[PDB]
RNA sequence: AAAAAA
RNA sequence: AAAAAA
RNA sequence: AAAAAA
RNA sequence: AAAAAA
RNA sequence: AAAAAA
């Protein structure tokens, strides 16, 4: 009686994150500078030419690590006026000091851009291995009207933000899926259809986003800044806050799914005592998921320290049950790979059979809600 | 005592179909597209010219497999307004994706139809081997008044729906029988008498309906949609729901017949112990025949998996008995072929003799119903 | 929210409730002579539920 | 003291 | 770590 | 994303 | 383990 | 699989 109250407080502080008082500057990463080219002026011509040079900058093999990181941050912030104030607002990272150099257009330079310095600029910005748009009839995207820039910018960013959904979880599998989101934005007339980048260009970005952590911290934390914008967003932000729904819980699909099929379906095989403790583990992780705040759905994009805590190994039987339930109830979850060292297939087939036995077997915990008679429950069977 | 209750539950789940919970998208057929030409507009002139081109489209040897399938589905749905909504309502087939292209009339085309595209259309729609109406005085059926179209459409469809009755069971035998239904609809003034298609045209359709399964699933499942229409049907639907009575149990005549002559006549040679178990097999198939629902009478048109279960091999003695009873009691069933590897002619002649011995031998299970005396039973003998 | 292309018309999408959507597709085909003209073709359609 | 846990 | 989601 | 709505 | 079953 | 059925 007093054991169960002591047990409930024992389990919730075991999952509870340690309260981060802080070490007063003790643990600080050594910072490497990242060269972020930001347009010098508000005019469209500069934004357009910098977007032209940064897109082909990324494709070449020659570019190093943080040169590719700053070129990506260079175009993930071209949609705002004053991109320099956007970067310093977002970078709460300890490992990275962003030094950001303004880029103004020029007449004398080979690339057409100088730094606000004409040969150091082209040394920054500069045939089968070069990545580009997949229809090679387009050589230069430099445009003049700003809505022609704003459509050619979202066509580039909607092919980079969709990579973040499936960069840490399924890089190999991913190329099949981001073409479906490309059909979504082409048919919505959000993006321009002929400017689809090569898979070779995107494999440079996708193996970059998967590799470094400092780019995934920037990309998550600006999405969390896009989401906070009060009014109607600018039309690139209202697209970046459209792609994010594919990134929200991108890798918690052994926990989000278990809750969806184990807990919520409420088959009578939850009153097993074998599950009676792994519900109490899982009711704490549901309470923990808003204790983590709004950075909770991105805890495996960001590689947070407590995505080990939402792992299915702490509830391996109730996970396998909700694997068994969700194979029949989804034609999509048949494509889900779930192979782990704690799989327990005995439970999985017990959870498969609960779906099959109760096929036309209208419940008792939702029939009193409606008033289902024995006359009515036979008609469903 | 408790053996017989255990025996009765053992036999009914042996016949009971496995409850179809579903594999969640695991088993999906590769879909081939089928070109279905549907009239672009509601006007009669288009319907009439498309019916003209699709009738001669079918006759030529050049047409392939699914080109003949879509041309048949193209005319099996011309009787409705908006034929495009009829097709998507019916096709629950996994093996077939219907892509359906609208067809509008034209002035410049050779055939007279274009696709809503003038040379791709005639490449779709286009002398002894060509099939046509058997009186060659009629070259073009294109008409203008809609009741002249509605009579020339039912004249075509009443020669195609009658093929489904005897397409999977007796293709070779069938041509003798669908001329009797043609006399039925000519004398009822349902069809126009001079527009009888060649047997060479119908042999293209009949060897098509017999061959593919995806056309027989469409033709059955729209009949089941014609049957559900609440009010008085349109006059083509009230004719398609007239032909269906020749298709209801078209191939269960070793089971429907056995019940009609074995079970229902109730000769005293059913209290044989040799039949006492094959009644209990056959009382489950009668209970199973409405457990299958309204798609039960079409289970051998559709080639369902459990028309092996209504086969006479599970009750081969009581089948042969009801073969013996039904030869004398019908001048029609003398034309029935019943030749199988399980025939057992010993029983067949025991069932023939029960008809002959009890010729004028008024029963005891129906005489108490009326009050038949020995005075009255001698008058029948 | 879908005229304006709001960010949370992905949230009212039928993919988060794909079985109960297909059920209400199955109910609404017979109960409307209008909804027979509705195109509903998605990668999450689940026709088993639709015919139930 | 013993296992497993993206 | 894995699926699907206008 | 899809139908219908004096 | 054994047959037959559109 | 097989007949007949305004």
């Amino acid at each position: 009686a007093t054991l169960l109250r002591s047990l409930a407080l024992f389990k919730r502080n075991k999952d509870k994150p340690p309260i981060t008082s802080g070490s007063g500057g003790a643990i600080r990463g050594i910072k490497h500078i990242i060269i972020v080219p930001i347009p010098g002026d508000s005019s469209i011509t500069t934004r357009s030419r910098l977007l032209d040079r940064l897109v082909r900058l990324i494709g070449n093999p020659d570019v190093s690590g943080p040169k590719l990181t700053g070129a990506l941050i260079g175009i993930l912030s071209l949609f705002v006026e004053s991109p320099g104030q956007l970067i310093q607002r977002i970078t709460d990272d300890p490992d990275v000091s962003i030094r950001l150099l303004e880029v103004v257009q020029s007449d004398q330079s080979q690339s057409g851009l100088t730094f606000a310095m004409e040969d150091e600029a082209d040394q920054y910005f500069s045939q089968s291995r070069f990545g580009w748009f997949e229809n090679k009839e387009i050589s230069d995207i430099e445009v003049q009207d700003p809505e022609g820039f704003n459509m050619i910018l979202g066509t580039i960013l909607a092919q980079i933000w969709v990579l973040l959904a499936k960069a840490v979880t399924a890089p190999d599998t991913a190329a099949d899926s981001e073409l479906r989101r490309w059909i979504k934005y082409t048919q919505q007339r959000r993006v321009v259809g002929e400017f689809r980048l090569e898979r070779k260009w995107l494999d440079v970005v996708r193996n970059r986003i998967a590799e470094d952590l400092s780019l995934r911290r920037f990309m998550v934390a600006l999405i969390l800044d896009i989401k906070r914008t009060p009014g109607n967003k600018p039309r690139i932000a209202e697209m970046i806050c459209d792609i994010d729904t594919y990134i929200v819980e991108a890798g918690l699909a052994s926990f989000i799914l278990t809750i969806k099929f184990g807990i919520e379906t409420m088959y009578p095989a939850l009153g097993l005592h074998e599950f009676a403790g792994e519900l109490s583990t899982l009711e704490s992780l549901m309470n923990l998921y808003q204790q983590m705040g709004e950075t909770a759905p991105y805890m495996v994009i960001l590689e947070n320290s407590i995505q080990n805590k939402f792992s299915a190994g702490s509830y391996p039987l109730l996970w396998s049950y909700a694997m068994g339930v969700g194979v029949e109830l989804e034609n999509s979850m048949g494509g889900l790979n779930f192979g782990r060292s704690y799989f327990d297939p005995a439970y999985f087939r017990l959870g498969q059979e609960m779906v099959r036995r109760s096929a036309g077997k209208v419940s008792s915990t939702l029939a009193s809600e409606l008033g289902i008679t024995a006359e009515d429950a036979r008609l469903v069977s």
